[PDB]
């Protein structure tokens, strides 16, 4: 099935549209958190949200730096859902996970994609 | 419309295939050379005039366009300020590779940049 | 020589520390001036102007040079045709990241174009 | 300690030339093998060469290429050392491994430049 997370600072921030776009792209079920990225061992929402899913599942954000703010956290995450046989897709990023017949470069991409993105979201 | 451009700088290269992928992606004309340099290469710029706004420049691989990291950047600038969309055979979709127009333009100059380092180191 | 750049647009900024970045490196002059276009910053063009082959232009980061992903691309290309060494404070060693002079060249516009979308889209 | 790794196809490559770049870089003992890097599992003196390689040594190669031409098993090969808290060094990128207070950054240009390489070489 297709889970959702949405993650906001304060509540002054757009939390209505990004659960918008995470149900428009197709969320079931969205766990909201109203917390920071800096860390997830102050998230238990996500650590539920990751449990959650389970092989064949799909793992939605609206961007990386909902997902977190620390590229050596974020890069964790997205190998565990890589292990866990999740799909991770992005609805900011929609093609990102789109085949072309160069598995090496359509990796490649995502590993450099991701992890650029990972680290934006650390520096700001 | 549709152009393409193949190279082959010596006499034992399978120049069949790479005009057959050009003329699969809808090629309609394509400027065929016989790569360390532009300026002993007429038939590129041939077919770099020949090019305008709205037309698609293409390739096999960045390497057929040169394989000089400072000039392959030149061109695919010029090709830019000419509002000509280049594309590689070899890698369609490189375009919209996300779906974000700030990534497609930050990878394309990435990948092509990539593809230019090793073409000239090889 | 070596030469810099500060920029802030509005009147609530830590420009004092901009100023003092700039001087540790060995900023011998700054410009400074009060990012969404060039047009409207003459101050950067005198920068620009002044800076000549053998000089060092040096900012505290790309986002103050502009938050533009083509202009902040133009410019960069502006100062190496002018043989104008660039430099971020806040990014040295940048120029010599592994010590392959292939490299160091694709990443040095790699991080820079990395910066420059970030400058923007923020 | 520090231990290199050395990998030619056929002979009529300079394999002098890898050694003594090995040696020059510091290499104590080099594991040479005459192999293709297409795969690690019909690479047994790889295998010896990472399983002797022990916490605090140094794995050197002149290039990722001799490494292995497999983005995937070369991956997994540079996390193998991390992991293993040895360090990797690549004698025709020096640098890389230099610290510029950027802890960031520097994780972040290995991570782009290792795979970025990793790939080229599969490539090829």
């Amino acid at each position: 099935m297709i889970i959702g997370y949405a993650r906001v600072s304060s509540l002054d921030q757009n939390l209505e549209r990004q659960l918008e776009n995470l149900k428009t792209f197709g969320a079931e079920k969205i766990f909201t958190e109203k917390q920071s990225g800096k860390s997830i061992e102050n998230r238990p929402i996500l650590q539920k949200a990751l449990n959650f899913v389970e092989m064949g599942d799909r793992f939605i954000v609206e961007s990386i730096d909902r997902l977190g703010r620390n590229y050596n956290e974020v890069i964790h995450i997205v190998n565990y859902l890589k292990d866990k046989e999740v799909q991770l897709m992005i609805t900011s990023l929609p093609m990102m996970n789109e085949v072309t017949g160069n598995p090496l470069l359509d990796k490649f991409m995502k590993d450099l994609i991701i992890r650029i993105l990972a680290m934006v979201s650390e520096q700001e």
